[PDB]
RNA sequence: AAUUUCUACUAAGUGUAGAUGGAAAUUAGGUGCGCUUGGC
DNA sequence: GCCAAGCGCACCTAATTTCCTGGAGGACG
DNA sequence: CGTCCTCCA
């Protein structure tokens, strides 16, 4: 027996598959006719309105209940929550304050009469008609009555809103569990940061934000929080918090603006608030001004004109400043200033290359001047920072020899402005009175690069302007230039909406249709698929040999198939018998108990008194002997009920054995299921699609092309095995089912077309045939030029489970008896995103290698594909579209596409190894600080992968064999939620990453020096503490001997004593990279110092220097040496992991002496003995279930401590 | 360069291989650019 | 040239809820 | 009463 085949059957989940649905001979004339698809269409759009109109009520009624929301248990939780040192049992009162807090908004909602109203007919019936005014949205609302079941779904969503449980989607779980939480972390550091604001900046948020109704310190006591339960004094605080910009466009600072300040003044680092997330379902209207934009093409390409053609004010003023500039001699130097700050860094760069040299220049006339030194260069910073402007005389003083500022500033605004004249060149034509685009602005990246490219020059020239602004309070300041520089330089501002403008339509995704769905004038269209149903639901599915089909029922004759018969003779297809009796804990009460049964059969006060009283239910009032007579009160009516009696051939249980009622309604619930087909003549049927009776689709996809040859998806094996006779309710047909309409997106003449009989060059490298020529063409994204019917249809898959236990427990056990279990280590990265290493039971390496590309061989053709490198393009197409204002493609399709063939490749090795799986316990604070790199993959990697392992089917074993289709393995827990996952899902195992690349295989070594440079005396303690440092004559190479014990916080090594050798190269980061012989360096430095490293131990030679520079460059050399891990940054060809220590035998470990090797002992590089390392960290952890009783297998901890690890990793070897 | 959809193909000629939980709702994040005030 | 706090706009990505129902019951011609 | 939409849990 394998671990694997213990784990099928254990829970259930839902799963959807997806069809094509093609119409059959004149139904879709038909359906043209009739048109259905066009009331479809405008209802769906319908239907979002009276949802935004409902939205209105329920926002209204929450906004009402929470402004008169006082929360009673708020201080004793507040006080508690910041309790800094709680007993278990504080943190279990914590825990109930907490959900009777929540429990106190769901009563304040739930408690209202007309509650339950808002999800039944009568809100859009009664209550949201009276509620508006518009006779339009009151007849939008109308046009659904008798359609109201259309919303069922729509008002399990807005429950979902008054929920008290801690959900996610939940009004009180915002409020509590996410907005409270953040106001009392907020608390806590308004205490902190409280003195650092002055009397005016407190008063002018009270004044502009608090409408001097408040004091700021108001909304950092406990009691106020209950004026932050409303999208209104959300917005007030986060305000607060961020200030706001008002209509002039003044920044109102907030107090986290005025917490940067003063960390950036005084070099701190103060805490900054956290803003309160939003408010549920409120219409957020945003405190800060923002003009208004542009809607049309049109009015773009206007705009564009009238601001900025030759004759245009803003050409002008730009003609202005520049004849300005160019005679700047008439003005006087000493009159024209530029303000100290971003103003001199501008204008240091542009004359003198770089932005920090004109406070360089500063700082070496102070020094003339006066000349302790951490004082010093402060005291000096801050006379510096004293100095408001900064005239053009004075900066010629700083000028040298050849260059003069005034003519170097002249000739970086011709530069400019003859790059602007450049770009007009190019936007001749889009001046023009006669222009009109071809293509719509959102799709004309011509036109726009024009456009853009004309505003940035504009741009560029007026940050450069900005500068010669000074700060304008100048006594000396040249009004003869000011005047007039001031009123171009005012009118060139107004590019500043503009340009924004522009940028804020011009990058807008055009508008796409969605399909829309298909209800066939039937508010509850294809429900469900029960015979005792079908003249409701009016859809119902057929099969004639290998095709299936969908038929529905015109609204006006729901019994068409009802009286259909076989033909004996001619064909017939096979029309479904459906029948499904679902939750009898539910529905048995509610038959046998309905005034139509009652009627017949009667209850006896026995029967009708336990279900009034509840004594058939484990629980408070339980009693056994009650279920037995129920059980079978139930058992005598089914018998008596016709359309369950002869639905399901029911085979019961002797009662006296169930233990509870749930013990009965389980053997219901399973045997409640059946599925048949009866023979309907073809003639009949097809006649009926004909006369428009009836409409059929077949529900296709291309495994039903009569041209099919290959392996089925295995949503196909889904879908047929629904069907067979061999699927015993492992996969069950499920309602809910839908029908869309796709229209085309794309014209047929516009596709790309490779035609009929010229080759076709293949793509793949390793294909020998280099062409394909077909004889009929082939078109690019040929589906989406025409309309597309899409048939949704839910599945059930282990509807009731048999093995129930605690997936996790299982797997301890299992591993536990297991003579040599392996791992499969995966180290996740962005040089190599995936890296794979399997160990055995002893920590051999089995198998390595990295998944930036993916090995697939089919045929004997081989396939490579290098997914890392396309992802990278993907990526920076998107980096680049961003800054051009051009369409930014997806990118997560093509990561799914690759970690769909990842997780195909973990699959087959967990099955060929009966293998573990052993990841990095990644923090979620680890996992989006790296999102920002977009090849990351790290999160959606584990949700296939788990989603995968919830249901693993090995799609070619056979359907009833373990792991096919029908009993496919479940070795990770049902996905609920990231949320809620431990360190272990199932066959998963998140352990902690500390050191396990970092780290020499063959040793065990690690670095746990710190050898940052801090001070000479540091430094000579640091150097003083090796036993020896001497030069090895024989080896070319500088020992240095150390004892661990010696050195600061290295208590978690094992082994204590080590040899390090300056063998090898390194790689210095730094900004750029070196590569760095250690050797030559140490002798370079020893020289540079006329330090004699030859005279055996050296060390205390070493400390006789004074030279701050050799003990910091010294220090650095032994950082370099102790960097094991070597790469360039964006490279494939370098990330080779090298150690200072030799192993037994005397040979340093160098990663390239094995990834040369096509089958390593020993990791290959860096990434791989990450993996391997993580791979044996869970060995531990299977250790750790060896040495413990099964009882305690739950309990025993999985993640090695640092000491464990070194241990285990330097004992290893 | 074809698809229920996606990725990679052409795979022997209207397709091949692997993956594929939909629908609705709510909410949050990341990137990029502009502006305000600031820090090397 | 880099970066911080905050406001705005455009885009794409994604977490976590819920349902995956037939038969009684009502409203209506 | 026969039909169609709503309601239950
Ligand atoms: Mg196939
Ligand atoms: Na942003």
């Amino acid at each position: 027996m394998s671990k694997l085949e213990k784990f099928t059957n254990c829970y259930s989940l839902s799963k959807t598959l997806r069809f094509k649905a093609i119409p059959v001979g004149k139904t879709q004339e038909n359906i043209d006719n009739k048109r259905l698809l066009v009331e479809d269409e405008k209802r769906a759009e319908d239907y979002k309105g009276v949802k935004k109109l409902l939205d209105r009520y329920y926002l209204s009624f929450i906004n009402d209940v929470l402004h008169s929301i006082k929360l009673k248990n708020l201080n004793n939780y507040i006080s508690l929550f910041r309790k800094k040192t709680r007993t278990e049992k504080e943190n279990k009162e914590l825990e109930n304050l907490e959900i009777n807090l929540r429990k106190e908004i769901a009563k304040a909602f739930k408690g209202n009469e007309g509650y339950k109203s808002l999800f039944k007919k009568d809100i859009i019936e009664t209550i949201l008609p009276e509620f508006l005014d518009d006779k339009d949205e009151i007849a939008l609302v109308n046009s659904f009555n008798g359609f109201t079941t259309a919303f069922t779904g729509f008002f399990d969503n807005r429950e979902n809103m008054f929920s008290e449980e801690a959900k996610s989607t939940s009004i009180a779980f915002r409020c509590i569990n996410e907005n409270l939480t953040r106001y009392i972390s907020n608390m806590d550091i308004f205490e902190k940061v409280d003195a650092i604001f002055d009397k005016h900046e407190v008063q002018e948020i009270k004044e502009k934000i608090l409408n001097s109704d408040y004091d700021v310190e108001d909304f950092f006591e406990g009691e106020f929080f209950n004026f932050v339960l409303t999208q209104e004094g959300i917005d007030v605080y986060n305000a607060i918090i961020g200030g706001f910009v008002t209509e002039s466009g003044e920044k109102i600072k907030g107090l986290n603006e005025y917490i940067n300040l003063y960390n950036q003044k005084t070099k701190q680092k103060l805490p900054k608030f956290k803003p309160l997330y939003k408010q549920v379902l409120s219409d957020r209207e945003s405190l800060s001004f923002y003009g208004e934009g542009y809607t049309s093409d049109e009015e773009v390409l206007e705009v564009f004109r009238n601001t900025l053609n030759k004759n245009s004010e803003i050409f002008s003023s730009i003609k202005k400043l520049e004849k300005l500039f160019k005679n700047f001699d008439e003005y006087s130097s000493a009159g024209i200033f530029v303000k100290n700050g971003p103003a001199i860094s501008t204008i240091s760069k542009d004359i003198f290359g770089e932005w920090n040299v004109i406070r360089d220049k500063w700082n070496a006339e102070y020094d003339d001047i006066h000349l302790v030194t951490e004082k010093y260069e402060d005291d000096r910073r801050k006379s510096f920072k004293k100095i408001g402007s900064f005239s053009l005389e004075q900066l010629q003083e700083y000028a040298d020899a050849d260059l003069s500022v005034v003519e170097k500033l002249k000739e970086i605004i011709i530069q400019k402005v003859d790059e602007i004249y450049k770009v007009y060149g190019s936007s001749e034509k889009l001046f023009d009175a006669d222009f009109v685009l071809e293509k719509s602005l959102k799709k004309n990246d011509a036109v726009v690069a024009i456009m853009k490219d004309l505003l940035d020059s504009v741009k560029s020239f007026e940050n450069y302007i900005k500068a010669f602004f000074g700060e304008g309070k100048e006594t000396n300041r040249d009004e003869s230039f000011y005047g007039d520089f001031v009123l171009a330089y005012d009118i060139l501002l107004k590019v500043d909406h503009i340009y924004d403008a522009i940028r804020n339509y011009v990058t807008q995704k055009p508008y796409s249709k969605d399909k829309f769905k298909l209800y066939f004038q039937n508010p509850q269209f294809m429900g469900g698929w029960d015979k005792d149903k079908e003249t409701d639901y009016r859809a119902t599915i057929l099969r004639y040999g290998s095709k299936y089909y969908l038929a529905i029922m015109d609204k006006k004759y729901a019994k068409c198939l009802q009286k259909i018969d076989k033909d004996d003779v001619n064909g017939n297809y096979e029309k479904i018998n459906y029948k499904l009796l679902p939750g009898p804990n539910k529905m048995l009460p509610k038959v046998f108990f309905s005034k139509k049964w009652m009627a017949y059969y009667n209850p006896s006060e026995d029967i009708q008194k336990i279900y009034k009283n509840g004594t058939f239910k484990k629980g408070d009032m339980f009693n056994l002997n009650d279920c037995h007579k129920l059980i079978d009160f139930f058992k005598d009516s089914i018998s008596r009920y016709p359309k369950w009696s002869n639905a399901y051939d029911f085979n019961f249980s002797e009662t006296e054995k169930y233990k509870d009622i749930a013990g009965f309604y389980r053997e219901v619930e399973e045997q409640g299921y059946k599925v048949s087909f009866e023979s309907a003549s073809k003639k009949e049927v097809d006649k009926l699609v004909e006369e428009g009776k009836l409409y059929m689709f077949q529900i296709y996809n291309k495994d039903f092309s009569d041209k099919s040859h290959g392996t089925p998806n295995l949503h196909t094996m889904y879908f047929k095995l629904l069907f067979d006779e061999n699927n015993h309710g492992q996969i069950r047909l499920s309602g809910g089912a839908e029908l869309f309409m796709r229209r085309a997106s794309l014209k047929k003449e516009e596709l790309v077309v490779h035609p009929a009989n010229s080759p076709i060059a293949n793509k793949n490298p390793d294909n020998p045939k280099k062409t394909t020529t077909l004889s009929y063409d082939v078109y690019k994204d040929k589906r989406f030029s025409e309309d597309q019917y899409e048939l949704h249809i839910p599945i059930a898959i282990n509807k009731c489970p048999k093995n129930i236990f605690k997936i996790n427990t299982e797997v301890r056990v299992l591993l536990k008896h297991d003579d040599n279990p392996y791992v499969i280590g995966i180290d996740r990265g962005e040089r190599n995103l995936l890296y794979i290493v399997v160990v055995d039971g002893k920590g051999n390496i089995v198998e390595q290698y990295s998944l930036n590309e993916i090995i697939n061989n089919f045929n004997g053709i081989r396939i490579k594909t290098d997914y890392h490198s396309l992802l990278d393009k993907k990526e920076k197409e998107r980096f680049e579209a961003r800054q051009n204002w051009t369409s930014i493609e997806n990118i997560k399709e093509l990561k799914a596409g690759y970690i769909s063939q990842v997780v195909h490749k973990i699959c087959e090795l967990v099955e060929k190894y009966d293998a573990v799986i052993a990841l990095e316990d990644l923090n979620s604070g680890f996992k989006n600080s790296r999102v920002k790199v977009e090849k990351q993959v790290y999160q959606k990697f584990e949700k296939m992968l788990i989603d995968k392992l919830n249901y693993m089917v090995d799609k070619k074993s056979n359907p009833c064999a373990t792991g096919g289709a029908l009993k496919g393995y479940q070795i990770t827990n049902k996905f609920e939620s990231f949320k809620s996952m431990s360190t272990q899902n199932g066959f998963i195992f998140y352990i902690p990453a500390w050191l396990t690349s970092k780290i020499d295989p063959s040793t065990g070594f690690v670095n746990l020096l710190k050898t940052k440079y801090t001070s000479i005396a540091d430094s000579k303690k640091f150097i003083s503490s090796f036993d020896r440092i001497m030069y090895v004559p024989e080896e070319d190479l500088f020992e240095f001997a150390l004892d661990y014990k010696n050195f600061s916080r290295t208590d978690a090594d094992y082994i204590k004593k080590w040899k390090l050798y300056s063998y090898g190269n390194r790689i210095r980061i730094f900004r750029d990279w070196e590569e760095v012989c250690l050797t030559s360096a140490y002798k370079e430095l020893f020289n540079k110092y006329g330090i004699n490293y030859q005279q055996g131990d050296i060390r205390a030679l070493l400390c006789e220097q004074s030279d701050k520079a050799f003990y910091s460059s010294f220090m650095a050399l032994m950082s370099l040496m102790l960097q094991m891990r070597n790469s360039i940054t964006g490279r494939t060809d370098v990330d080779f992991l090298i150690s200072p220590v030799k192993n037994s035998d005397g040979i340093f470990y160098d990663s390239r002496n094995y990834e040369a090797q096509e089958n390593a002992i020993l990791p290959k590089n860096a990434d791989a003995n990450g993996a391997y390392n993580i791979a044996r960290k869970v060995l531990w952890a299977i250790g750790q279930f060896k040495k413990a009783e099964d009882e305690k297998l739950d309990k025993v901890k999985i993640a090695i401590s640092n000491k464990e690890w070194l241990e285990y990793a330097q004992t290893s070897v």
